């Protein structure tokens, strides 16, 4: 008995809706509804990084989408890494519209390990890594304005287990990420047990993730326990690129279990 | 093995991203490749309304061509609408191009000009299936931009390509400013001494469109190239449906016109 479901996919830093193309295809092909979103200044979003210094505007595309969702319609919300922040806010704001939330190697802050804590730890693994660089559109007196992912950083830390053509796709598509202030992030993402915590949650681990160490990972899982943790072996950070079929079946299974 | 430099130019709605399979094959084989985004294409910062003049659309390529030291020749590949862009580049920097390749591209010449090839190309897209136009200059002025619908992409463009590539494109196609024939005709002027001096190869690649193939045959007849090659089983986006074949063809062309 087929039950049509609605998957909503949220990308990580530098990326956009385009990174899910293999997953979007498998979904639409099986009869499910899927929405892959471009966050602020991501993918083909019209905004430029410098134009959106407020974290609020980076998340607006998902919040607007969440608000426009029809009555009584539930979705399986999936966030990849940094996208974890975006969906956490969506969970806190519209808990009743989310069947189950999935954190794919996602930043999963909780009441006992706030957003800024997770953002600082995350920042350390990206800033200064290989050829990644920052800009100073506001002068040396102020914090760097944006972060730009380098091709070597992508090939080594993110796409090391993915098809080489996927690496080429990424280099031609990744955009700068405005370096949002922790203070601003801390005010936008505030989670409570009664709302955020009432949403079924599952975390997916990428066994060969070289972008986000398992140390930091186990920390979030331990300090903000999900309803379940699943693994995907042989996957690098971008599971949707390196292990698409496995991620797809894992998502259908998760969808079925929490419907 | 002589290292070479391939410069790829996309067609309407697309961007440098559509060449990802070809770009991957060239880098791994040792060659250098540049996949550019034209104005308001791919991740180019401009929005269609900001580039109402065709010159604005071509700027990323003209700009790239100028930065090239005359001694570093390239193989310039233009796809479909991209044919107009490389034609302009052929006229301005003729000596920097070893050979110019038109992948089912618009190939205007002295006998069949830019406005002619354009009007024809546009009739195959405007009003087709779920495509639509916008009016940012008011309801009384001609439409400003053309947007590619997903059904049109599935049926008329990616019909012979992997389903994921259709999904990829639906997530990345951007609007195209509806340039004026008058602007285009004035921007794309070609002369036998410059444009005509560049080695030119046309690649035929289309499958279930007799009229499309006819139009393509009309340009080859009116503006004869130095050679015509063919690729079978390709839909509109050969780089998606027949990657390995397109790649092989490009290397062959490159090794022959050093
Ligand atoms: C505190 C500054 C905000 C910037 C957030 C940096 C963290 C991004 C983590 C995701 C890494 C990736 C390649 O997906
Ligand atoms: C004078 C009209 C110029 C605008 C014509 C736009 C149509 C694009 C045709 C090329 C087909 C394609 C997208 O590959």
């Amino acid at each position: 008995p087929f039950v049509k479901k609605h998957f909503v996919l949220v990308h990580t830093a530098f990326h956009g809706a385009w990174c899910w193309y293999k997953i979007v295809a498998l979904m639409r092909s099986s009869g499910h509804n899927v929405t892959a979103l471009d966050l602020g200044a991501s993918g083909i979003n019209p905004k430029q990084a410098l134009q959106i210094p407020n974290f609020s505007d980076y998340l607006s595309p998902l919040m607007e989408f969440m608000a426009s969702l029809p009555a009584n319609e539930k979705i399986i919300l999936v966030g990849h890494a940094l996208g974890g922040l975006a969906i956490s806010k969506a969970m806190e704001t519209f808990p009743e519209k989310i069947s189950v939330a999935v954190f794919l190697s996602g930043l999963m802050p909780g009441p006992n390990i706030d957003a800024t804590t997770v953002c600082t730890k995350a920042g350390s693994a990206v800033l200064g890594q290989l050829d990644n660089c920052v800009t100073y559109e506001n002068g040396p007196t102020n914090p760097p304005t944006t972060l730009i992912a380098g091709p070597k950083f992508l090939a080594t830390n993110v796409y090391h287990l993915s098809p080489i053509e996927d690496l080429a796709l990424a280099t031609a598509l990744v955009r700068p990420l405005y370096l949002y202030l922790a203070e601003d992030i801390s005010k936008e993402v505030v989670l409570s047990s009664k709302r955020y915590g009432s949403v079924k949650r599952v975390f997916i681990v990428a066994t060969e993730n070289d972008a986000l160490k398992k140390e930091f990972l186990k920390l979030m899982i331990e300090k903000n326990p999900p309803d379940e943790v699943k693994e995907i072996e042989g996957s690098d950070h971008v599971t949707m690129m390196s292990k698409p079929q496995q991620l797809f079946t894992t998502l259908l299974s998760i969808a079925n279990k929490y419907k």
